[PDB]
């Protein structure tokens, strides 16, 4: 009977260490409370569809009926004030949140022949690989730690809800994978949702790398340009620098009977022309000047 | 995909049309599983594509 | 090979300095202008397709 | 690559000999080619990369 | 890679010690330069390859 937990966009997926940091001070009130308690431990629930904090404190309603039960670890708050971790331990289904009564009705129900039961266990883990390796969230050393040839999966529910954790799916999905009692039923809708979130994960990156795809073609189409400009800067360019601009005017004012100074400033005028980019409207503007 | 008990049963039979007769519905039943997975697995996706594009849209926008 | 090579990048814009081209193929139209083009044009080409200064350049070009 | 008109000098060559070196004669022609755009590619990509470098070089004295 | 003047004075050190002390010494001022350029470069070829990665971001910014 405690008052619920405020997740505040913290979803906290099975068998998952999540971090929970909520602005309010007044669960530190509640966390502080706690402590005398010889076995500490905070509720863990997911939040509905609309979040809104008022809607938390007003109605209780707002908070999913499941959650999972688990055991407090310690205390850090090493910025803030309220660094609560939060982890996967005993799912739970509460009948009715609003009268607490609770029950242990985790369904683990399993066929007694078991041949073909984990082989879709060899597929859902491929699958998990495959989308680390191309959609990268993770460190690898957790898949070597934990490998299905080493036998010490006694819980494969668990190890499918970790795999499933790496999906990007709203919560929504979540709540709708949850919902689902069957194995079968949430072992498929897991493996689909994972590929949906790997979809749209791989949409986001593609866009970036194909920029760089392009600018490389543009300067491939240029390269190319450039070779057979440097052909011709040999030979259609001549590699003579007469009838330019610059010795177009020079042979211009060559026949003028000419002062110096205009002379050292037409020199300043060309220098900067040279050093100016020819698109550049401030080389527009010395053109004319010069002009 | 059939069950290592599956291929121990085929295994079993001795006459030549008869481990192709098993082998056959073998196969024939782990066809009729993988095309229900399949259409489960369309029907699925199409209920999920009852989502309006327009979460597509907003997902672009953000 | 020279030619070939000026052939294969003939046009500063694809779709467009030849259709300017033509456009002014009809004009009797000074030289002036003939050499801003020009100059106009070898900076289109050298210039990228989406550029906001390769913009304002077609729009004056146009 | 050689043109039609070589492949029809080849044609109207007898003899084995002289057909096969005219069309050997072609085939060194073909690689003198190919080796002269790729020299000339291969140099021009050595600059470019040169050039770039050297914006780069200003970067590192930056 | 010690200048012939750092040669010449170790060569002028008598005691073992003191020629490998010194010898060590040079090795020492050569893997500092080294080990400094190699940093310096592999920051340059970071900041350009960033500068790159900015001219992408700025046009997901366009």
């Amino acid at each position: 009977h405690l008052p619920l937990i405020a997740i505040t966009r913290n979803p906290v997926f099975p068998r998952f260490i999540k971090i929970i940091e909520v602005k309010n001070k007044k669960l530190v009130e509640l966390l502080r409370r706690k402590v005398r308690l010889a076995q500490p431990y905070v509720g863990v629930f997911l939040k509905r569809d609309d979040s809104n904090e008022s809607d938390v404190v007003e109605s209780l309603d707002e908070i999913y009926h499941t959650g999972t039960f688990a055991q407090i670890h310690e205390m850090q708050d090493l910025g803030d004030k309220l660094r609560m971790i939060v982890m996967g331990h005993r799912r739970v289904h509460i009948s009715r949140q609003l009268e607490m009564v609770e029950v242990e009705n985790v369904v683990h129900e399993d066929f007694q022949v078991t041949e073909e039961v984990k082989a879709l266990t060899a597929e859902i883990v491929k699958t998990i690989r495959d989308i680390i390796a191309l959609n990268p969230l993770y460190r690898e050393s957790v898949l070597q730690m934990m490998q299905a040839g080493q036998r010490v999966v006694d819980n494969p529910i668990y190890l499918s809800d970790m795999g499933a954790a790496l999906t990007g799916a709203e919560s929504h999905e979540l709540q709708d994978v949850l919902e689902e009692t069957n194995i079968p039923k949430r072992l498929y809708k897991a493996l689909s949702l994972l590929k949906k979130e790997f979809e749209l994960s791989k949409l986001q990156q593609r866009l970036g790398r194909e920029v760089e795809e392009k600018i490389k073609q543009t300067h491939r189409k240029e390269l190319l340009q450039e070779q057979l400009k440097i052909i011709k800067k040999e030979l259609g360019l001549e590699k003579d620098d007469k009838d330019a601009i610059e010795e177009k005017f020079r042979e211009r004012l060559k026949e003028l009977v000419v002062p110096k100074h205009v002379m050292d400033v037409v020199d300043e005028e060309l220098s900067k022309l040279g050093l100016l980019d020819n698109h550049s409207s401030e080389f527009n503007v010395t053109r004319n000047y010069l002009d």
